């Protein structure tokens, strides 16, 4: 049981630590979308200035 | 020390889960990263013509 209880308590912390690596990386996926969003409208505005 | 090892199952199943979710959205975290440099170089080249 001792060895059981170890092996139970890294996989929890290992999974638990995984999630929050998870939402942190989705967190990050939808702001760089946004940066890239304002990045592109910026980029056309400019297209058609320029022209 | 059975429900141990059924603990043990499920949090390395959940794990591993997480982890391929970190691994995919650290692929699209790379991506969108490489396209928002692009657009990046496109807007510096756009105020570049401006001038």
């Amino acid at each position: 049981l001792k060895d059981a209880q170890e092996k139970l308590e890294l996989a929890e912390k290992k999974a638990t630590d995984a999630e929050a690596d998870v939402a942190s990386l989705n967190r990050r996926i939808q702001l760089v979308e946004e940066e890239l969003d304002r990045a592109q409208e910026r980029l056309a505005t400019a297209l058609q200035k320029l022209e």
